[PDB]
């Protein structure tokens, strides 16, 4: 029926609309558009808002889609790099009454309707009023925080809705190092105890690692089952609500970091016919986990688990089930009335899988299967099984037919698979730009050369440069994509700067640097110097940074010099310094501690310091900064060994006033340094389970190891 091709034409269409019509977008660009379609359409006849070829009618800019009725259809449509000026891209509503029933978003598209303020948050398709489906659509990278997808549960007329999410797929989500990064939540914490009974079904999630939470499901009575979750960090958590069917859903782990399963929490809720693959996650991410709760809870903590079956799932190389995880003085209620039963257990990772932080004799175990080589400390319920785990017709580890035939799971395969969900016409190519994966540069010694052959290199290239040969910078050094700057052999080349800062990496870049010197012989006579930095406006594209076999001298022009300093609204992946050397610098070497809101935001998801020497560094060698008491992140995660620290942190500018600062880092190894008339190692230990491991360290003139509390393991300290 009527195409249209601009603005005033689709809202004459949408002004004249009937059961039966469809409003057509022409193939081409729509820039800053507010779409709004309203309408009562018809069972037999339903008004349909399609594009001309789907894969042509691409949506960018300060766009949007709010809809309200009865039968409405969208499809064909594409959503790619832009941003709502209100806070959802796709809407089953238009106001708070004027909600969508019956209605239907399939084979659309939303890739990069990201904010270019990597806090903001915002919900790419939110579903609101009853029996509306959502199918068939891709929605990849998402930068920006919020819920990819959400059901709202605001007013009567979107609760008790039967929503079916089915055969969509998610893309990969890179990490928030911050809370609110789920793929998919059903409901809120304030309508928690209403019945949403959405089915979640048939869907992938494609290395969805956001936050520890990839499902959180938030009402009761939804049916969470035969979902694939490939690779992805976090869990399908039953946050809060009851009566929460999960089953039929494979979680493909690959042995990938923290990677967990399911976790039960609250009143009556069945998990069951799951199966999980090399799971590696801990805690409240397990592969398995069943929470202690507050008693009498507010909505927005926990519900005592009551009612509960945990039975009939197979876990072949995972790590972790953890039985009455969390608890604490406030979460004092352990599990009761509920089950766990018909399991098989079968993995050599971790032989005591087992972790039971109360009394749980409440959970009724019986019939369960562990490998003859790992032991649980539950007496009754397990019987001991060969572990015999066998690559199918499919390409899963499954186990012996018999284990399979006495559980009735029946065969071991995929309910769905990446070819089956998302839109047909989009590609799902992989956003992976390696390092040192394109051409190679050559970089003459001179003024600015590195500058220039940075300016036009491209992602993945390499910079090589000249063994022994003076480079000097008068202008940034900007890296706005994956960049490698190195020089071969033994002879380091001596990078000098006469700005503020050597090299920023902006928004979308990555660096490597190795085999390189740099000195501040030409740095100007500013304080806040640095030799790299993060791009000074908010990052939405996380970045990496290796630094290898680095000699880094003279930062002492004027005071705070520092080595690199990691700015908030910018987040790494990785960092790594190794086999490097600095002497005589007035700052920090990193300068981690930015995030200033303290709920959870952090600047470092993975810090690997090794191999290296700090000599006169009149601030710290790493402040690393997580404030507040959020366990949603899989927070810092830091290891430090093979190092020497000589005169460290006994400057008055730096306020921690330490030489290694630690402050709500999740996972802390530090082993094999030295500390030489420095200032002391410190610990600022916050909630959640902060693994901190302290071994063989040397402290020669230096005050003892300060703490905020004694919830770390120090062995081999020996004082001088």
């Amino acid at each position: 029926m009527a195409l249209v091709e601009n603005i005033k034409q689709f809202n004459d269409a949408v002004s004249s609309v009937k059961p039966g019509d469809e409003i057509v977008l022409a193939n081409g660009s729509w820039n800053d558009v507010e779409l709004v379609l309203k309408g009562k359409g018809l069972p037999d006849k339903p008004i349909t808002l399609k594009a001309q070829t789907p894969g042509k009618v691409i949506i960018t800019g300060q766009s949007n889609l709010a809809f309200s009725g009865e039968y409405i259809v969208i499809s064909g449509l594409v959503f790619k790099d832009g941003a709502t000026p209100t806070g959802e891209v796709i809407s089953f509503r238009t106001s708070n009454e004027d909600v969508a029933n019956h209605s239907r978003v399939t084979n659309t598209v939303i890739d990069n309707f990201s904010t270019d303020l990597r806090q903001m948050s915002d919900l790419w398709v939110a579903m609101y009023g009853k029996h509306n489906r959502l199918d068939h659509n891709s929605l990849v990278n998402k930068r920006n925080r919020g819920v990819t997808v959400a059901v709202r549960m605001n007013s009567e007329a979107s609760r008790k809705n039967h929503h079916i999410i089915e055969y969509n797929y998610f893309g990969p989500r890179q990490i928030l190092g911050a809370n609110g990064g789920e793929t998919l939540r059903i409901g809120t914490s304030h309508f928690s105890r209403e019945y949403s009974n959405t089915t979640a079904q048939y869907n992938y999630f494609d290395r969805t690692n956001g936050e520890h939470e990839i499902i959180s499901n938030k009402s009761s009575g939804n049916s969470l089952i035969k979902n694939v979750f490939f690779e992805t960090q976090g869990t399908l958590t039953m946050r809060h609500g009851h009566f929460t069917k999960v089953e039929g859903n494979y979680f493909l782990g690959n042995r990938k970091p923290n990677t967990g399963g399911i976790r039960i929490i609250n009143e009556s809720q069945t998990v069951s016919n799951n199966y999980m693959y090399g799971l590696t996650g801990k805690r409240l991410r397990g592969a398995l986990v069943i929470m202690n709760g507050v008693p009498n809870s507010p909505p927005n903590r926990y519900d005592p688990v009551i009612d509960s079956a945990m039975n009939n799932n197979i876990v072949i190389d995972s790590d972790h089930i953890e039985l009455g995880a969390g608890a604490d003085a406030e979460r004092s209620a352990a599990p009761s009335t509920s089950e766990f039963k018909g399991n098989i257990i079968l993995g050599k990772s971790n032989l005591e899988p087992f972790t039971l932080y109360d009394d749980m004799s409440g959970i009724n175990f019986e019939g369960n299967y562990l490998n003859d080589e790992a032991s649980t400390p539950i007496k009754t319920g397990f019987a001991s099984t060969p572990y015999s785990v066998t690559t199918n017709q499919y390409g899963l580890k499954s186990p012996d037919k018999a284990l399979l035939d006495e559980i009735g799971f029946g065969e071991v395969k995929l309910p769905v698979t990446k070819e089956e969900v998302g839109a047909d016409f989009y590609p799902k190519n992989e956003a992976l730009v390696a390092f040192q994966s394109g051409k190679t540069i050559h970089v003459k010694a001179g003024t600015d050369t590195l500058t220039s052959a940075l300016a036009t290199s491209q992602g993945g290239d390499v910079l090589v440069l000249e063994n022994g040969a003076d480079y000097l910078l008068t202008k940034f050094a900007e890296v706005h994509h994956p960049v490698t700057i190195m020089a071969k052999a033994g002879k380091k080349p001596v990078i000098r700067s006469q700005k503020p800062n050597f090299i920023n990496i902006e928004n979308g870049g990555a660096l490597e640097v190795e085999n390189l010197w740099f000195d501040g012989a030409e740095s100007p006579d500013y304080k806040g110097n640095t030799i790299i930095g993060t791009s000074g406006y908010s990052m939405n594209i996380n970045y990496n940074l290796s630094v290898r076999n680095v000699k880094v001298t003279d930062l002492d022009v004027n005071g705070y010099f520092y080595f690199f300093k990691a700015n908030a609204g910018t987040f790494a992946d990785s960092i790594e310094i190794i086999d490097s050397e600095f002497s005589n610098i007035t700052g920090a070497i990193l300068q981690l501690n930015r995030e200033v809101d303290d709920l959870g935001v952090y600047s470092v998801e993975n810090l690997v310091i090794s191999g290296n020497t700090f000599t006169n560094v009149k601030e710290e060698v790493v402040t690393v900064y997580r404030g507040g008491t959020d366990e949603s992140t899989f927070g810092p995660m830091v290891s430090v060994t093979n190092n020497t620290l000589t005169n460290v942190g006994k400057g008055s500018t730096h306020r921690s006033g330490a030489s290694m600062y630690f402050h709500g880092v999740q996972k802390l190894n530090i082993s094999e340094t030295k500390w030489d008339n420095s200032a002391p190692l410190e610990l600022f230990l916050t909630n959640g389970g902060p693994i901190t491991v302290i071994d063989n360290v040397e402290m020669k003139n230096t005050d003892k190891i300060r703490a905020n509390n004694d919830e770390y393991e120090s062995s081999n300290v020996t004082y001088d």
